[PDB]
């Protein structure tokens, strides 16, 4: 496989098991200058990023990936995108999409870039 | 000073790709450059040439595309980058959910897409 495919998908395995284990470890993969979307609205940095993960309705939450792809950029990023379902502590089941820009800085493969929503919904 | 550039060109860039698209999608390489690259249902293409020749071959007559959702975020290396949610009608065929992504770079002054990505709902309803 590519490399931005390699890079890719150890990635998004690493933010989905941080996700639905230890979601306080979702910091690390962050930088400062990080901009999230969580459904429409708008948190830019670390410390709102974390803070709206943190806040989330929900003790228990598990992701599957349907599909995730990957691409290098022309700057040496690399784009994630993900196509999968989630399940929140007893509710039904819901699909999700997510979108991530990673960028090496520091030695270390980063998200600065950070866009999700969950799937349209055609009841509830 | 009011709505933010990131959304404005983002969102622009949205409805004139989805105007193309719609009318006539054969005229979409002119936002493309030779760096530009599309994956479109999980297949891999590189290229303006490469991207133009995939896009132009579907095998649909008549398209119509509806964004329900686009969200947009200004990069660090001073890019824009887009997630689009949508529902789409080809032909006859049934009602579709889609989703793409667009990451756009200004480039001699314009702002030209580098990577695309779309990919189809996995299931449909009928």
């Amino acid at each position: 496989k590519p490399i931005a495919e390699q890079i890719g998908s150890s990635f998004i395995q690493h933010y989905y098991q941080l996700f639905d284990n230890d979601r306080t470890q979702l910091g690390a993969i962050y930088i400062d200058a990080s901009c999230l979307t969580w459904e429409g609205q708008q948190f830019q940095g670390k410390a709102a990023i974390v803070e709206k993960l943190s806040s989330l309705p929900f003790q228990k939450i598990q992701h599957s990936i349907t599909a995730q792809d990957h691409q290098p950029t022309p700057d040496s990023c690399i784009i994630s995108m993900v196509v999968g379902q989630l399940k929140a502590d007893e509710d039904p089941i819901m699909g999700f999409h997510q979108m991530f820009l990673l960028k090496n800085i520091n030695d270390a493969w980063v998200c600065t870039n950070d866009m999700f929503r969950l799937a349209l919904h055609n009841f509830g």
